[PDB]
Formats: structure tokens, C-alpha cells, sequence
């Protein structure tokens, strides 16, 4: 049992809901909130914008001292960071950007990263202005993560969407 409420259960082990995840964030204070990071960890926008706004910066301050020791991620790939006020860690995962040109391929390699971790708060990965599909991401997720998934989808819209399509 753990402390997750409202969501719809899509599988055995991944959850869906129409929440802000710096708001779910906030109330759940989960082990483990995925931030939809980029390689440099520039948290400027799209939910890494929203998540480092709620740590008054800290986050960038922390991922900026990252990056200058052990220089950027791989596209596919994570680092687990402070949670800050939001969650006790905060797992970075690098979608490809869509709109950067990059291997749509590699979401699988990014949803891999949650297997790491047993329960996890977490985006749909390159979805939103990393300009995936978000029903393609979804899928992936159902079909990678095999650890307890807690999606939280801020579009009221895509929602549904998502939940009306989910096969
Ligand atoms: C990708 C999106 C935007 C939906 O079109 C997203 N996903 C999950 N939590 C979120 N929080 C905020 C502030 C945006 C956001």
C-alpha cells in the first residue's frame, strides 16, 4: 500500500492521472519524481521548468554542479539527484526530443531507466515539448517499465485521450 489516490489503474503495475506532478509532487513527497530532463540538465521549460520553479532553483543550482563534474547525459540515460522539497530523489531521464531530430528509438532506453527504482511518480517521457507522440510514449511505458508507475498527465484533455485510446 503507498500513497498515491485517484489514479486509474491501466496494468498491474502502471497508473494513470490528470495531475500537475509538481502539485502531486508536493502531496505524495514520493521516494522517486522523474524529471523530464535535457542532456545539460537546463531545466527551462515542460515539466523540468514546472519541477525546478517549485525548488526555488535549487535544482538547477545542484544539476548545474553535476554537469560541471561529469559533463552531459546520453539521450536514453538518467542520474538520480536531490528531490528537494518535492520528493526525497529526483530521477533525471533524457527523452529524445523529437523536435531536436533525435532516435524516437531511444524512448524504450529511457523508460528503462525506471526499472531501477520500484515506485516512481513520473511524466509520459518526450512527450509534451519534446514533441513525441504521447500515446506512442504511453505505450512504451506499459511495455518497458516493469516497476510501480504513477503517471501524472497535466492536460485534462490529453487525459482522457490517452485513457479512451489505451488498448
Ligand atoms: C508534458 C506536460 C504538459 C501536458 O501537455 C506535463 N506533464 C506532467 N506534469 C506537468 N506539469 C506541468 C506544470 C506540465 C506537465
Amino acid at each position: 500500500v503507498n500513497s498515491f489516490s485517484g489514479y486509474l489503474k491501466l496494468t498491474d503495475n502502471v497508473y494513470i492521472k490528470n495531475a500537475d506532478i509538481v502539485e502531486e509532487a508536493k502531496k505524495v513527497k514520493p521516494t522517486v519524481v522523474v524529471n523530464a530532463a535535457n542532456v545539460y540538465l537546463k531545466h527551462g521549460g515542460g515539466v523540468a521548468g514546472a519541477l525546478n520553479k517549485a525548488t526555488n532553483n535549487a535544482m538547477q543550482v545542484e544539476s548545474d554542479d553535476y554537469i560541471a563534474t561529469n559533463g552531459p547525459l546520453k539521450v536514453g540515460g538518467s542520474c538520480v539527484l536531490s528531490g528537494h522539497n518535492l520528493a526525497k530523489h529526483c530521477l533525471h531521464v533524457v527523452g529524445p526530443n523529437v523536435n531536436k531530430g533525435e532516435d524516437i528509438q531511444l524512448l524504450k532506453s529511457a523508460y528503462e531507466n525506471f526499472n531501477q527504482h520500484e515506485v516512481l511518480l513520473a511524466p509520459l517521457l518526450s512527450a509534451g515539448i519534446f514533441g513525441a507522440d504521447p500515446i506512442h510514449s504511453l505505450r512504451v511505458c506499459v511495455d518497458t517499465v516493469r516497476t510501480n508507475v504513477y503517471l501524472a498527465v497535466f492536460d485534462k484533455n490529453l487525459y482522457d485521450k490517452l485513457v479512451s485510446s489505451f488498448l
